[PDB]
Order: C-alpha cells, then structure tokens, then sequence
C-alpha cells in the first residue's frame, strides 16, 4: 500500500480550530436577499459560472456577483464556509453575502469592490521586478489560507487578477478549495492539466498544501522564461512525461518508490528515462533579463518531485528572490 504523508507545516490547523470551523457539511447557509443586488454589466464568463458587476441596492454600494453552476449542495457550502473563514486575509476576495434564486433557484457569491481599482487577468507582459513583486503577492495569499488549514487546488494565471496602476493583487475562484486534514485522501481531479503537481498525475491522495506551491512553480516558469504553459501536455499522462523531460526520470522514480505508488504496468514503461535539463536551456535572447541565480534556485525549488521538499508558502517568502521586494515593502 502506498506510504502516508504529512504536511510540514500548518499540518494540526483544523484539528486545533472548534468543528464548526471546517466541518462545512453541518454549516447551515444563512442566505441573503437576492433583491438586493441588481447586476449592471457582465465581467466575463465561463462554464463554472457567469460573473457579473453589480450595485448593492440597500447600500448604494458596487459588489461583484457569480453566478454558481448548478454543482452539488455540498461543494456550495463547502467553498461559502472557506471563503467566510478567510475573509480579512490578504489578497483573498471579501465575500460579502450569498443570494440565490434569479433563475428557479440558483446560488450566487456577491464579493466586495475596491473603489477605483481596475482588476485584470495576470497576463504575461510584465518585468524582472514586477514578477519578482506579484509573486510574493500570491505568496502571501497561499501562505495565509494553508495557516487557516485551506488548500486552493487551483492555482493558476487565469485565478489571480491584477491591478496594475495600485499593485492590487487578488487570488480568486475557491470552488476547488478544501480543508485539510492530516491522514484524508483527497481527489485528483484538482487544478488544470499544466499545473497539476506529480502527486495528482500518479494518483496520490495523501497530499496537502504543497500542491499550491508546485502550480505556482508552474507560473513561475512560464512568465520568467516566456513559455504558457511551461509544462505542455496534452493528456494527464504527457503531462507527466513533459515534467520528467525536464526535471529528469530520475528523482521521478525515487519519489514513486519512496511513497510505494503504483503505477499502470504501461505508464511506467512509457515514461522510459530522460536526463535532467538545466534551467539555463529554456533562456533564450528573449527572457535573458526576466532569469536571474534567484529566480532559477526559487523556481528548482519549487519543481520537485516530492511535495514534502518543496519550499512552503513562507520559506518562499524568504527567499533571495524577493529580497529586495520585501524591503521595498
Ligand atoms: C476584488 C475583487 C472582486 C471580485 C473579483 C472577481 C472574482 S471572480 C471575477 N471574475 C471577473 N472579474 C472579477 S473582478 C472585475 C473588476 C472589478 O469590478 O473588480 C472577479 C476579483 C477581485
Ligand atoms: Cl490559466
Ligand atoms: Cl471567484
Ligand atoms: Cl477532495
Ligand atoms: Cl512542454
Ligand atoms: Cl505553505
């Protein structure tokens, strides 16, 4: 049988918090009143929901609405109790109230709006520095819900949105959020195919909040070395076989052996063997000034095999990398 794991850090944050913090099955909903919110003009969009701006009619006040897809009651009250418990937190939106029936009976989350802040889709555009600074952003948003005991799940550019006139950054859709628990088995069927960690593409239950850090590994090359996605697979199993194309086979098959995962008789032998490429072959004439030492000892780091030796949220922040970031703050 396969070998547990355990977080390094944050690991007894639920077992110390009362049951009513994390056990969102017994929460009961406290629904709002949807009359209060008329929607203005549509965001954007997309399968998981439909997401709206919004003016808080009792108020006076502009908010945000989303839609919910029609998903299972338990996923709804899982990610309103997440998104209640890290209200305060840094670069984590504010949820404000919870609405339903606009069309036969429908959730939607209504988040708060910072006056005069235009928030945009992390893109790829930016410079050395401000990587270097929206990094350390994300950081601290992953670093404040795995201390509340939550792992996102679903980190990617297309879940942290920008402002780039006031340095405004915001970690955003916790659909795929839960609760972690030392010992629990979780699904693998978290996060988009480029930045799913090796835990989930060898079906490995046992992991925590480390899977956060490896997408954020992920973004972290695409954007320093000019490549989205980084790891481009097109099958759960390529994805597999771009990583071990550049991390190498070989801390692959210790990681495997160290926690007794099995694998299909026809995955093993299709990944074969493959030899570590240095960081330093992706720098092309192009991304020279985004790569640095720092940025290629944080990111090989970061991209490990074995989720128990990747940097946690704060090792991360303490980082080189960041250093100058951190005094300029
Ligand atoms: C502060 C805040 C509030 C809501 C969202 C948000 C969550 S899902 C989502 N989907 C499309 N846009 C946004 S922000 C759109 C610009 C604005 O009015 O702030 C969001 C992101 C950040
Ligand atoms: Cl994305
Ligand atoms: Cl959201
Ligand atoms: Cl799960
Ligand atoms: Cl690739
Ligand atoms: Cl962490």
């Amino acid at each position: 049988g396969p070998v547990p794991s355990r977080a390094r850090v944050y690991t007894d944050v639920n077992t110390h918090r009362p049951r009513e913090y994390w056990d969102y099955e017994s929460h009961v909903v406290e629904w709002g009143n949807q009359d209060d919110y008329q929607l203005v003009r549509k965001l954007g969009r997309g399968k998981y929901s439909e997401v709206f701006e919004a003016i808080n009619i009792t108020n006076n006040e502009k908010v945000v609405v989303k839609i919910l897809k029609p998903v299972k009651k338990k996923k709804i009250k899982r990610e309103i109790k997440i998104l209640e418990n890290l209200r305060g937190g840094p670069n984590i939106i504010t949820l404000a109230d919870i609405v339903k029936d606009p069309v036969s009976r429908t959730p939607a989350l209504v988040f708060e709006h910072v006056n005069n802040t235009d928030f945009k889709q992390l893109y790829q555009t930016l410079t050395d520095y401000d990587i270097r600074f929206y990094m350390y952003e994300i950081l601290k948003a992953l670093d404040y819900c795995h201390s509340m005991g939550i792992m996102h799940r679903d980190v990617k550019p297309h879940n942290v949105m920008i402002d780039h006139e006031h340095r405004k950054l915001r970690l955003i859709d916790w659909g795929l959020a839960e609760f972690y628990h030392p010992g629990q088995e979780y699904n693998v069927r978290v996060a988009s195919r480029y930045f799913k960690g090796p835990e989930l593409l060898v079906d490995y239950q046992m992991y925590d909040y480390s899977l956060d850090m490896w997408s954020l590994g992920c973004m972290l090359a695409s954007m320093i070395f000019r490549k989205e996605p980084f790891f481009h697979g097109h099958d759960n199993y390529d994805q597999l076989v771009r990583i071990a194309k550049v991390l190498g086979t070989e801390d692959l098959y210790d990681y495997i052996d160290k926690y007794n995962i099995e694998l299909d008789p026809r995955f093993n032998d299709i990944l074969g063997r493959h030899s570590r490429k240095r960081w330093e072959r992706f720098v092309h004439s192009e991304n020279q000034h985004l790569v640095s030492p720092e940025a290629l000892d944080f990111l090989d780091k970061l991209l490990r095999y074995d989720h128990q030796s990747r940097l946690t949220a704060r090792e991360a922040m303490e980082h080189p990398y960041f250093y100058t970031v951190v005094k300029d703050q």
